[PDB]
C-alpha cells in the first residue's frame, strides 16, 4: 500500500511532528461566532474548541439552539458523524436533544468519564436499569435496558423518550474503555475491532441520522475514529484503494470541525488503524479479536 510505504518513509525519517504541522498549517479557518457568544460560554468545555457556525448542530429549542457539536459530512463516502464535547453538567440535557432531533441510532464514547484525575464528561446515561435519568430542561426521559461489558469496550442498550410525544427509540452506546490516559494505544487492533463493533450494530447505516462520536473536546479521538472510518470507505468503494490519501482526508473533515486529531502520534496511530484496517477489508478480525 502506497499508505504503509509513505507509513514507513516517515517512520524512518522521523518527520511525524513535522507532517501533523503541515496538516495543522493548512487546515481551514471558518467563524465561530455562535460559539463565541457571552451567552453560550458555559455551554464549551474547553474556550479553544469550537464549532463552525456553517456546520454547527443546531438545537430545535426555542430559546437558546447552541450545542458544541458539528457535522461532518463526508461527501464520497457517503457518510456522516457528529462530534461533540462530552457533556458538561449542564448540556446532558442538550446531547439528548440533539441525538433524539438529528434521529441519531448510535452514540459512540471514546474516553472514561474521569482521565487523569479530572472529569472528561459529566455522567449523561443511568448506570442501573432501576434509576433511569429524566431531563426537565428538554423533557427527555433515559432508561438503562442492557450492558455488555468486555474487556476494552462496553455497548449499552439505552432508552430513550420523548415525554412530550411519548414516542421511544433505542440507542445504542458504544463505550471505547481502553483508550491509555496520555498516548493513543499500542496495537490499532483494539481500536478496529470496536470499530467493526459500530459498524455492524447498523448505528452508522443511511438510513438512521448521523452517529454522535466524542471524547472529551470531540476531535482527538474522536477525529481518530471518523477518519479511520472514512478511509476504510473510500477505500471499499474506490477501485483504487491504493489512491487513499489519509491527509488529505483530513483536512476535509477539518472543513467541518477544528483541530481534528490533537497530536502527532493520533495522527501516526490514525495511519495504523487504517493500514491494518484494510486487510481485512480487502480479503481477510477474528485475530483482533484475539487482542
Amino acid at each position: 500500500m502506497e499508505m504503509e510505504k509513505e507509513f514507513e518513509q516517515i517512520d524512518k525519517s522521523g518527520s511525524w511532528a513535522a507532517i501533523y504541522q503541515d496538516i495543522r498549517h493548512e487546515a481551514s479557518d471558518f467563524p465561530c461566532r455562535v460559539a463565541k457568544l457571552p451567552k453560550n460560554k458555559n455551554r464549551n468545555r474547553y474556550r479553544d474548541v469550537s464549532p463552525f457556525d456553517h456546520s454547527r448542530i443546531k438545537l430545535h429549542q426555542e430559546d437558546n439552539d447552541y450545542i458544541n457539536a458539528s457535522l461532518i459530512k463526508m461527501e464520497e463516502a457517503q457518510r456522516s458523524y457528529i462530534l461533540t464535547q462530552g457533556p458538561l453538567p449542564n448540556t446532558c440535557g442538550h446531547f439528548w436533544e440533539m441525538v433524539w432531533e438529528q434521529k441519531s441510532r448510535g452514540v459512540v464514547m471514546l474516553n472514561r468519564v474521569m482521565e487523569k484525575g479530572s472529569l472528561k464528561c459529566a455522567q449523561y446515561w443511568p448506570q442501573k436499569e432501576e434509576k433511569e435519568m429524566i431531563f426537565e430542561d428538554t423533557n427527555l426521559k433515559l432508561t438503562l435496558i442492557s450492558e455488555d461489558i468486555k474487556s476494552y469496550y462496553t455497548v449499552r442498550q439505552l432508552e430513550l423518550e420523548n415525554l412530550t410525544t411519548q414516542e421511544t427509540r433505542e440507542i445504542l452506546h458504544f463505550h471505547y474503555t481502553n483508550w491509555p490516559d496520555q498516548t493513543a494505544p499500542e496495537s490499532p487492533a483494539s481500536f478496529l475491532n470496536f470499530l467493526f463493533k459500530v459498524r455492524e450494530s447498523g448505528s452508522l447505516s443511511p438510513e438512521h441520522g448521523p452517529v454522535v462520536v466524542h471524547c472529551s473536546a470531540g476531535i482527538g479521538r474522536s477525529g481518530t475514529f471518523c477518519l479511520a472510518d472514512t478511509c476504510l470507505l473510500l477505500m471499499d468503494k474506490r477501485k483504487d484503494p491504493s489512491s487513499v490519501d489519509i491527509k488529505k482526508v483530513l483536512l476535509e473533515m477539518r472543513k467541518f470541525r477544528m483541530g481534528l486529531i490533537q497530536t502527532a502520534d493520533q495522527l501516526r496511530f490514525s495511519y495504523l488503524a487504517v493500514i491494518e484496517g484494510a486487510k481485512f477489508i480487502m480479503g481477510d478480525q477474528d485475530q483482533w479479536k484475539e487482542l
